């Protein structure tokens, strides 16, 4: 069963909080802060994916409108002395692999309408990637469990592909800091 807005669902690597962002059922109350840094709206995708990279690697993403636009970014901003660092995208079925701490990006489509969507990978396995998010699970996440959605993945011929658990959406790529 889904929880109320802002309620506490789990973590994420790190110990990144992942809250439940339903608000069925302007304000300076919904914008979400880490001392004095700006993370986003609470609590949708982008803020817990800025959030996750601030936590865990010290950098964020600029402060985009939909998430689909992340996957045009490249560059990510080093929060202690704003230093710039390149960003690299690859379209889904790319030969690049996907890494753990990506950003996995969706375009404007099906379940995510016209926002697109985006989540962090957390881990690689064989045939499956597993992901964390905000705003798609707003149900409390299993004990130990620090994902909420796990996608399948098709190695062939040296391509990596990528399969959303919606039939409906579509997915962009994942996001790198490299060169």
């Amino acid at each position: 069963q889904d929880a109320p807005f802002g309620t506490l669902l789990g973590y994420a690597p790190g110990g990144v909080a992942i809250y439940s962002s339903d608000y069925s059922s302007d304000d300076a109350v919904f914008r979400s802060y880490i001392d004095d840094e700006y993370m986003g709206h609470k609590w949708q995708c982008v803020e817990f994916a800025r959030r996750f990279l601030f936590l865990n690697y010290g950098v964020v993403f600029t402060d985009v409108g939909m998430a689909w636009e992340i996957f045009s970014l490249r560059f990510l901003r080093e929060v202690v002395n704003d230093n710039i660092l390149p960003l690299q995208a690859f379209p889904n079925g790319s030969p690049r692999a996907p890494v753990a701490g990506a950003l996995l990006i969706w375009d404007k489509g099906g379940e995510f309408k016209d926002t697109g969507h985006v989540a962090i990978i957390t881990q690689l396995h064989g045939n499956k990637v597993r992901i964390a998010e905000q705003n798609v699970i707003h149900s409390p996440l299993p004990q130990g469990q620090q994902w909420t959605r796990e996608l399948e993945m098709v190695v062939e011929n040296g391509c990596y592909t990528l399969k959303d658990t919606f039939d409906d959406t579509t997915i962009l790529g994942w996001m790198i800091q490299t060169e």
